[PDB]
């Protein structure tokens, strides 16, 4: 049916990393119960609101397919309700600060006692055992810790944060792998396990190519395909040349390919007044004769100075800027169309507005309009993985404490004692 | 014991997205057999080599914990062998061009017939159903398609690619989620499924927050926390201050926080000569009194225009520029120390050099030294998820066709059958 039908998730998560994880689990069928702080709830509810006193898109786009119960966990009644909820859980997920769940009495060893089958899943800034394991980390600090900021941006500019969430959402997706892997062994062992993902580690995983380049740099003293190795091309703020005779750590490469097939961000008609009027253009080696046809340079097919990676490696930026002259009267889509004819790897910079309203993305269920008959409908990113056997069924994000009574009734409590919980301000 | 012990993976993958997926499965215990092209194999082998005739770091860092068999798939004998291996496998992973696996005999339907239990998993550039479904895509082409490039970099500069592999390694990790979930649902149904991740979609999932902001911008006309909403701070092509008056698609915010928690990338001692001499300084909501003690300005603790987020939103760049001048005489670790005592979300930009040789990442198994007796030892990224019950054991990447005979013998083929295949140039 759905892969995670019948998986009960006890969801302590707030902000983006942990909530990304449990939402996606909900999309694949999981029964997700989100524990929130009394009164305020998850911080994302009040962050970046578009309508005063309505849960922000920060919350709703990260908390569909969930039920909400308010709970003070620093109370003896709270800790007992938790213990019951743990015993009915398949997976516990949390992204509090280091040691926070521990100080609430819920260490991994006490969890194993409560439920031998329950998996504990954590997001933390740094890994257990790291000198920095006790630090609290948000999105951009995480990008800085993992090598991404150092290797993103231009050579004459600062380290640059990525708009893609390398810290939060990426750690949550990585945590989902750990959880599903724990489920795979549990079928063998009949036991739960602790799984943790550090935000620094998740970033380092996406920056595997830069660790490749660090070693290449150490071993050979040069990265020939980098802009800093191109003849008289890269310079710092004072006009000093930037070259590898001076570079001991992977530099920022601007819009360079990043791997074995050179590329660049090329202006298309309208770039002066439209921030996204660009294509990315890749010189794939198997594609060079086709590139020569497209740009009307037949003399470049048989020239050893042009017809191999090695020959072009000292003239990359010359070739890119000449190719770019061909795009001056064409918008990004017609350039993309034109290259597509030759089979050349080329594509548009898609604007957020263009993606938000693209028919193909809605048709495939990657951009989903959520039916929210309380707040009004909104877009979300759906499941990025498509399956032959099932489609996700995305339902609206809960109001704060909307399923508190519904959830307490599922624990076999009666109307009288649940009123005591509201009275004692535990719920 | 490891989660994926006894899971058999028939691995068609090449380049980066697919190999990352299968390597990481191999790290979790899976038996990975990699089909490669005769003579040249996976194209990463001869890309960005540091030594002539030695498999590159591009190949070894994406291909540990795998065996190699050479195979010409478009021969009758190749298709015959492929059919035998499909019946042994639990998971088939591929990232060929659109329809390429179909064209050599093996459609999803034909695969089901061969093995009702096998899961087909694919990385594509665009989702099946998409208008751009036909397009072959590389790393940065996907980053542009998925909205990352449009929202990364500066307002006065071009769309900017991320050093992090949002297209390749990220889609591969997303595909691993899809495979594992298909393994969960196979415990019920007793049948395999087809699963696919589009590179555009994996990129989009990490820019969920930018789709949040797109709706915020369409709904309200402004994004208050963005630099373009700051009084006389950012400027345009000629000199005019920017505003959201004429911005209808999510813009580039430079080093802005990207969320409800503000931030900026601040210079440290030696920034002129060291590109990574920087910290990121976040201003969390509750952590405000801690910050006021450091800046040598206790005026802001009571000041109505400084103690609220709605009060701070109109002078964000005034505060960041001043606290930068304090850091002029301290390096990035001293600045982070000067702030860790307050639990302030400040962190250093870590260089690739620092990360490759950091003691903590090695201790926790995130940067791993692979024992490679053929080529020499190299570094790699290990498993970014940490488990209580096991630890990955990372073994060197195979030589081309290193295991061909060994793999062929496992299918019960005699020495004569093997030598016939070598002579006929099938293997
Ligand atoms: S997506 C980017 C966010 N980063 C991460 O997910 C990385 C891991 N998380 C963290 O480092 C922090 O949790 C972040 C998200 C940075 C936020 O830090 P805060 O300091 O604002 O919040 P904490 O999680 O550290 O929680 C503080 C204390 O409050 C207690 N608490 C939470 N919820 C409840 C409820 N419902 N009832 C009672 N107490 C509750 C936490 O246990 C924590 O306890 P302490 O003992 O005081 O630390
Ligand atoms: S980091 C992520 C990179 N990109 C992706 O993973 C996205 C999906 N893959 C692709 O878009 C392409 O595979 C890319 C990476 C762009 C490479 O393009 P190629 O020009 O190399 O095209 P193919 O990889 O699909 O290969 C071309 C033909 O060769 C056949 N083939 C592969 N391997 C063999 C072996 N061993 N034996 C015989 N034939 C083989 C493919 O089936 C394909 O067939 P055609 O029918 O000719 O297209
Ligand atoms: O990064 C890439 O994909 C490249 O360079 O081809
Ligand atoms: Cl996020
Ligand atoms: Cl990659």
């Amino acid at each position: 049916t759905k892969p995670l039908d019948g998986i009960n998730v006890l969801d302590f998560t707030h902000v983006a990393a942990g909530p990304a994880c449990t939402q996606m689990m909900g999309f694949l069928g999981a029964n997700v119960i989100k524990i929130e702080r009394r009164g305020s709830g998850d911080m994302t509810r009040g962050w970046l609101q578009d309508k005063p006193n309505v849960d922000s898109l920060y919350f709703t786009m990260f908390n569909c397919n969930k039920r909400s119960i308010e709970l003070d966990m620093k109370t003896p009644e709270g800790k007992e309700l938790l213990e019951q909820m743990i015993k009915k859980a398949d997976v516990m997920v949390e992204n509090f600060g280091p040691g926070a769940l521990d100080r609430m009495g819920f260490t991994w060893e006490y969890i194993q006692e409560l439920n031998p089958r329950v998996i504990l899943a954590s997001v933390k800034g740094y890994a257990e055992g790291h000198a920095n394991e006790h630090l609290k980390v948000y999105e951009n600090v995480a990008q800085c810790s993992g090598g991404a900021a150092a290797t993103t941006g231009f050579w004459d500019g600062p380290p640059t944060v990525s708009g893609a969430a390398l810290g939060d959402s990426n750690s949550g997706m990585h945590l989902m792998i750990g959880i599903l892997a724990a489920l795979e062994i549990r079928h063998k062992t009949g036991r739960g396990q602790k799984v943790a993902v550090a935000m620094q580690d998740a970033v380092l995983n996406l920056v595997r190519i830069k660790l490749r380049d660090q070693q290449r740099l150490e071993r050979t003293g040069i990265l020939a395909e980098y802009p800093q190795a191109q003849p008289n091309f890269a310079f710092d703020r004072d006009g000093n040349p930037l070259s590898f005779d001076n570079i001991t750590s992977v530099p920022r490469g601007g819009n360079a390919g990043g791997g074995g097939q050179p590329g660049w961000m090329l202006k298309c008609k309208g770039w002066e007044t439209d921030a996204d009027s660009y294509v990315y253009f890749t010189i794939a080696a198997n594609m060079w004769p086709q590139i020569c046809d497209m740009i009307d340079k037949p003399e470049w097919k048989d020239d050893p100075a042009y017809n191999t990676f090695e020959g072009r490696v000292d003239k990359l930026m010359d070739i890119f800027s000449f190719i770019e002259t061909k795009f001056a009267d064409k918008d990004k889509f017609e350039v993309t169309e034109w290259a597509a004819q030759y089979g050349i790897p080329c594509g548009p910079v898609m604007s957020m507005k263009e993606l938000a309203h693209d028919p193909s993305l809605q048709k495939v269920g990657t951009v989903v309009e959520v039916v929210d008959e309380i707040r009004g409908n909104h877009l979300t990113v759906g499941a990025p993985f498509k399956f032959s056997g099932f489609q996700p069924e995305i339902t609206r994000a809960p109001l704060l404490g909307e399923h508190t009574d519904e959830v307490l009734k599922e624990l076999g409590l009666d109307d009288a004692k649940i009123k005591e919980l509201h009275a004692k301000q535990v719920v």
